[PDB]
Order: structure tokens, then C-alpha cells, then sequence
């Protein structure tokens, strides 16, 4: 689950979120704080909130709804939440 999410992450996310940052929008990192400050519902269900932004995305953040499977999405989400909580 988290090991799978790691692979989905480096194959589809590392390009912009290397080390849990945000090369495009500097202040929109994948840190615990940022995910809390900007991700709706994050403080309700962390993985679900991340899985949401991943499926739909916004602005410069592309959606993966057609490219990734629901399973691959829940996996990268758990991985991200895991990394945020651990500090990357
Ligand atoms: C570069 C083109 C990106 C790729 C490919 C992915 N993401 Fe992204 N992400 C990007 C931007 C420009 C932004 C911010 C957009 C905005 O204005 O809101 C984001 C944001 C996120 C977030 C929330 C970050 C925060 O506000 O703290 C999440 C949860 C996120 N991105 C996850 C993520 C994952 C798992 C990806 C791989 C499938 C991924 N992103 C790819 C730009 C880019």
C-alpha cells in the first residue's frame, strides 16, 4: 500500500514534488502543515483529502482521474500522508 504508493509517486509526482516540495508553487508543499493549511477536509480524513486533489487537481496541478486507477490513487495518497507525518 505505502510501498506501492511510493512507486506511483516517483513515476507521476517526483517531477514536481521532489522531496515533498512544490517546484511550481513554492508555498504549496506536501508538508503536514501545508496539507493542513490548504487541503480541504485534510483535518477530517488525510488520505481522502489527498486522494481528492490527486483525482481532480487544480491550477498547475493536473488531475490523474483518467491516468491512475482508484487503487493507485489511494496508494499514493497514503504514501504522501505517511511522508508528511514523518517529515519527508
Ligand atoms: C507538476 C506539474 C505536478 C505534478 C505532475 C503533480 N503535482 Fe501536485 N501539485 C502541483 C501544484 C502546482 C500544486 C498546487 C496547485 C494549487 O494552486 O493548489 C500541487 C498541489 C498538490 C497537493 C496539495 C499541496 C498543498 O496545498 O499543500 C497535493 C496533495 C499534491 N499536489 C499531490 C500530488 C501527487 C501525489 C502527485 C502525483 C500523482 C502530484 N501532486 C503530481 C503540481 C504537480
Amino acid at each position: 500500500d505505502v510501498a506501492a504508493g511510493a512507486s506511483v509517486f516517483s513515476a507521476n509526482c517526483a517531477a514536481c514534488h521532489m522531496g515533498g516540495r512544490n517546484v511550481i508553487v513554492a508555498n504549496k508543499t506536501l508538508s503536514k502543515s501545508d496539507l493542513a493549511k490548504y487541503l480541504k477536509g485534510f483535518d477530517d480524513d488525510a488520505v481522502a483529502a489527498v486522494a481528492y486533489q490527486v483525482t481532480n487537481g487544480k491550477n498547475a496541478m493536473p488531475g490523474f482521474n483518467g491516468r491512475l486507477s482508484p487503487l493507485q490513487i489511494e496508494d499514493v495518497a497514503a504514501y504522501v500522508v505517511d511522508q508528511a507525518e514523518k517529515g519527508w
